[PDB]
């Protein structure tokens, strides 16, 4: 059924633990598959060694720019960008996993994990998964953010892959 993938996260070289995510391939197969392949690194590129570059407490933690490392870059397994698959899943609460974008139909590799219900993003960002285990690790990441999004520690995805 749905893939389970993981992100192991460090803050200034000290391990925070693991985040496990279910990808909703039953609802958004193209979006799920992109994220899965970027966790395994099987196309020759992916999230390993990239950072959470924008973290805003009581909102979300954002990551996945492995080309420019600053929120301008990243790419998908299909090309630079790919379309909004559908908006069937909603931002219902903490732990929701959703695609970052620069407007309609600009999905790449950047993603965010919500730390509250972000209902005003419904219809604008494609929801494609949720946190199964490791919300404590996410709350730690959140604690290193600020209003501007700047992080007070370097937060690195030191390893990632597929569990099933
Ligand atoms: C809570 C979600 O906040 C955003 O997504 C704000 N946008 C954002 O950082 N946009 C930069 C960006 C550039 C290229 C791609 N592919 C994706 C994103």
């Amino acid at each position: 059924g749905n893939p389970l993938v993981y992100l192991d996260v460090d803050a200034n070289g000290k391990p925070l633990g693991r985040v496990v995510l279910e990808l909703k391939a039953d609802v958004v197969p193209k979006t799920a598959e992109n994220f899965r392949a970027l966790c395994t690194g099987e196309k020759g590129f992916g999230y390993k060694g990239s950072t959470f570059h924008r973290v805003i407490p009581s909102f979300m933690c954002q990551a996945g720019d492995f080309t420019n490392h600053n929120g301008t870059g990243g790419k998908s397994i299909y090309g630079s960008r790919f379309p909004d698959e559908n908006f069937t899943l909603k931002h219902v609460g903490p732990g929701v996993l959703s695609m970052a974008n620069a407007g309609p139909n600009t999905n790449g590799s950047q993603f965010f994990i919500c730390t509250i219900k972000t209902d005003w993003l419904d219809g604008k960002h494609v929801v494609f998964g949720h946190v199964i285990e490791g919300m404590d690790v996410v709350k730690k990441i959140e604690s290193f953010g600020s209003k501007s999004g700047r992080t007070s520690k370097k937060i690195v995805i030191t390893d990632c892959g597929q569990l099933s």
